[PDB]
């Protein structure tokens, strides 16, 4: 059985590595360009790194248990939270604990993973149409930003991984009668950077400027700073706040100066706060979307959704690549409990997450909105 998978992110590299497992016939869709590659200049990294639990791990495992060891090998296990308050002290709140994983490590690991296998890995493909009948699939590409030279092949079914703007899901709702519902957040994140320190700290096992085993966490009245160490002793933080009162900052670089200094006066001393100022000035000024779809099946087992594509999330609130992973863990034991038949397993999918997934994502939305 030959299966199109679209988007080659997290989600969809994890979900070609466990159909491959099982003897599929998988071709692996993505219209960037292969991130492994140094003329890939748009990694499309929406983090550096990412809180994976133990739901997330245990999907990774019950899938391939020698590639997790290896893929995850260097992430930092974290054992609390540091609240830091408006005078910069810091308070350790032990764990519900979570780890510090490497975005690109992690999606390029899998990736390299799938090339030991019979995966076909498509990069510069864009999913452009699928005609469903009741046999075969016929998707259709668009090869390249500027040609857009047309492809075409037959499947027996196509998973869509293809993100919170997925194609495959437009086209599944000619199909079927899919509720559908998207909702753009006032929410706006801008990632910023803690170097790490140029002498090797003893007591931090490592170039930390802060404590690399707690989530860092700077909670402030409608507005946060999280950081959350990397391997090379530096960490990744984020800012998140209202698209309103980030417009209201950037309209000189002093203010958001001025800003930074007086909400978090501990970051002066290891954070560049002009290159910070920089990155308020010049960030992508997209919305972040959620979407909820039901079903998240085309019937005859001719399609299904995951990850993003089914589910986006509300970020830091709720946790995406976790959830992700285990919607293809219970897709592949749904699969194994019907010998095949994704007719009832797709079906089944449906039938039983959907009724979690809502409960999760409104779970994250409801605590966004009570700030
Ligand atoms: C700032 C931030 C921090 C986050 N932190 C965490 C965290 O700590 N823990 C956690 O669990 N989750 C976290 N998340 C959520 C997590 O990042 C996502 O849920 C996860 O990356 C979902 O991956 P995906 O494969 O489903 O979608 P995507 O990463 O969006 O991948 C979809 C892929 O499909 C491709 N594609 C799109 N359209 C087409 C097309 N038509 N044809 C072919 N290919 C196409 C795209 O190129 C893309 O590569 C965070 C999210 C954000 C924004």
């Amino acid at each position: 059985e030959s299966v199109a998978i679209i988007g080659a992110g997290l989600v969809g590299c994890l979900a070609a590595l466990a159909f491959s497992k099982e003897g599929y016939n998988v071709t692996l869709y993505d219209f960037r360009q292969d991130p492994r590659l140094d003329t890939t200049k748009n990694k499309n990294l929406k983090s550096i790194n990412l809180a994976i639990s133990a739901r997330g791990i245990d999907a990774l495992k019950s899938i391939d248990p020698d590639a997790c060891e290896h893929i995850l090998q260097d992430m930092i296990p974290m054992k609390g939270r540091m609240i830091h308050d408006l005078k910069g002290r810091q308070e350790s709140q032990l764990y519900e604990a979570i780890n510090s994983i490497n975005r690109s490590v992690l999606n390029n690991s899998l990736l390299d993973e799938l090339e030991k296998s019979t995966t076909e890995l498509k990069f510069g493909h864009k999913l452009v149409k699928i005609e469903w009948t009741d046999d075969k699939q016929i998707c259709h590409f668009a090869i390249g930003e500027d040609l857009k030279t047309p492809h075409t092949e037959k499947y027996d079914f196509v998973i869509g991984c293809d993100g919170a703007y997925s194609a495959t899901r437009s086209q599944m709702q000619r199909k079927v009668e899919m509720d559908f519902s998207q909702e753009y957040m006032n929410l706006r994140y801008i990632e910023l950077y803690i170097p790490p320190t140029e002498e090797f700290k003893p007591n931090y096992g490592g170039n930390f400027a802060i404590a690399p085993d707690h989530l860092h966490i700077w909670p402030r009245h409608k507005f946060m700073l999280i950081a959350l160490a990397n391997s090379d002793g530096s960490f990744t933080s984020t800012f998140f706040g209202s698209k309103d009162q980030i417009s209201d900052l950037i309209t000189s670089k002093s203010r958001v100066r001025e800003f930074l200094i007086e909400n978090f006066p501990d970051i002066i001393n290891i954070m560049d706060l002009d290159d910070a100022v920089k990155r308020f000035i010049t960030y992508p000024k997209e919305s972040l979307v959620c979407v909820n779809c039901k079903p998240y099946d085309v019937p005859g087992g001719k399609a299904i959704l995951l990850g993003d594509a089914a589910h986006a999330m509300v970020p830091f609130y709720g946790q995406g690549m976790n959830c992700g992973f285990e919607d293809v863990r219970i897709l592949m034991a749904l699969l194994k409990k019907h010998s095949g038949d994704r007719s009832r397993a797709f079906t089944e999918y449906t039938q039983t997450r959907h009724k979690d997934l809502v409960s999760i994502t409104e779970l994250a939305k409801r605590n966004y909105k009570e700030m």
